[PDB]
DNA sequence: CAACTAGGTCACTAGGTCAG
DNA sequence: CTGACCTAGTGACCTAGTG
């Protein structure tokens, strides 16, 4: 089926742009929209997101949503056509 | 070719006597259609209305609307 | 009869909620 | 402070009717 495109979980839309789960979509949004940076990053600017491990470094998670396309301009509404 | 009056988007027909996009098209009808109360505009009712940002204000939106000439008095059937 | 569109449908999503 | 779950809307598609 689908899969979020930051953490690998079961996509629940299209959000923003690119195909997330519920979790990912609320981070975003979240994130971008009552705007403020996120803690430091406690390793290399790398930290693998994924399903299980997504919450344990948001610093690095809202920087892969960015990564992978996710913004307010791409969203799309509606049914999906071709 | 051809593109929406109200947002620039591939314009799908003439609806409501102007080019518009199936987005628009809908929005309208479903406007002046119905209790027609849109909360005033959060950012001095001048929004710019595109294809990326046409959900974003719904006054302007409408408002870009009637300012195009869209209206139910003015559809056509057959051109 | 063909060309073309107003509505009506309904597949889909952004945001708001609120119990973990 | 995360994310399953609802709802208010959005717009792709279809078709009843309309020189
Ligand atoms: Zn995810
Ligand atoms: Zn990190
Ligand atoms: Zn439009
Ligand atoms: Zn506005």
């Amino acid at each position: 089926v689908l899969l979020c495109k930051v953490c690998g979980d079961v996509a629940s839309g299209f959000h923003y742009g690119v195909l997330a789960c519920e979790g990912c979509k609320g981070f975003f949004r979240r994130s971008i929209q009552q705007n403020i940076q996120y803690k430091r990053c406690l390793k290399n600017e790398n930290c693998s997101i994924v399903r299980i491990n997504r919450n344990r470094c948001q610093q690095c998670r809202f920087k892969k949503c960015l990564s992978v396309g996710m913004s307010r301009d791409a969203v799309r509404f509606g049914r999906i056509p071709k």
